[PDB]
Parts: structure tokens; C-alpha cells; sequence
């Protein structure tokens, strides 16, 4: 079978500039946090483009 | 420089259902709510090609 190793992380509030900083200090391609102003769950991620992409996960 | 957000609506499901979704959308990752603990999850393809998961929670 296929085993997916889980990496547990605790969601925290911060600026998207902060998320970028922290993501890079780990070289991760994915950084999930809760937007400091908006309050919603955000996922900063590096596109195949190389550029950054920001996803907002609607708790809807 | 300037980036526009993308909106996604999370749904509860297990890693298997999420894995199938990711394949269908032909995407490299998938975000959903873990139906076991209600956490926000990110199933994704690692560099080595393997599958990894990130579980976020307050």
C-alpha cells in the first residue's frame, strides 16, 4: 500500500509577507496560515511557474 | 509583484478520496478537511515524486 507521511502543523495568524519569509526558511513550496487581516485560512504556494500563488480555503 | 487569490471550498474526506480528486484534477496537490479530525489538509506531491500530507489545526 501507499503510506503518506503526515507532517502536523499548528495554524497561526500572520501577514502574507511573513508566510513567505517562514516558508523560505524551510524551503517548502506550501505554507498554510490564517490571514492577519482577513481572518481566513490561507495557503501560500510556489507554482510550477516559480511564482507564488495564494489560495484561500473557504470553510464554507 | 501583485497576486490575486484563488478561492477553494474545503470538503471532508479521507486521504484516499482526496488522492483520487487530485488525480482527476491533474493537479500536484489537493486541499480538504480531514474527515477524521476536522483538520485542514494538503495532500501533495513531493519532489521525489512521492505523496506527502500536511495537517493544519489551531
Amino acid at each position: 500500500m501507499q503510506v503518506v507521511r503526515t507532517k502536523n502543523v499548528t495554524l497561526k495568524p500572520m501577514d502574507v509577507e511573513e508566510a513567505r519569509l517562514q516558508m523560505e526558511l524551510l524551503g517548502h513550496d506550501f505554507f498554510i496560515y490564517t490571514d492577519s487581516e482577513d481572518g481566513a485560512t490561507n495557503i501560500l504556494y510556489r507554482r510550477e511557474d516559480g511564482n507564488l500563488g495564494l489560495i484561500e480555503a473557504k470553510l464554507e
